[PDB]
């Protein structure tokens, strides 16, 4: 079982997540509580950490790429080896929820920045870059 990053169509993230859950897949779409200017007011908000993205935990052999895509609302999988769909590292996931020299420093600093970034679309990029970074380190190291 490994994690994956799905990007969802304009407004089907919610619907898709339900499906993949009715199917045995685990989904994770974090929200971030931020203080943004609503109407001249600094109102606290809860928005998606990273907009239309949805992490998915399933086993390639049991349900593979192919079928998870069919899930109504899923536009695509993020990919490292361009052919392969990417596996976020067990550690990239850890830092998302509760909270060596290159995994830690990539993940660490990476998420501090993601957690400080006012809009998610910008975070998405920062997450993707961080993921690409972390995967390379897993291989080369």
């Amino acid at each position: 079982q490994s994690w994956y990053l799905l990007y969802c169509k304009r407004g089907q993230l919610q619907r898709a997540q339900e499906h993949l859950e009715r199917q045995a897949v685990n989904c994770l779409a974090p929200m971030i509580t931020l203080e943004k200017i609503v109407r001249g007011k600094r109102t606290a908000v809860s928005e998606p950490l990273f907009p239309n993205y949805l992490f998915v935990e399933f086993d390639p052999e049991v349900i593979h790429t192919t079928t998870i895509n069919a899930t109504r609302g899923v536009s695509h999988f993020v990919r490292f080896g361009a052919s392969p769909a990417i596996v976020p590292s067990a550690v990239i996931h850890q830092l998302s929820v509760y909270k060596k020299v290159i995994i830690t420093e990539g993940a660490f600093e990476g998420f501090q920045a993601i957690f400080t970034e006012p809009d998610g679309e910008a975070r998405s990029m920062l997450l993707l870059n961080l993921i690409n970074k972390e995967i390379k380190h897993s291989v080369k190291n």
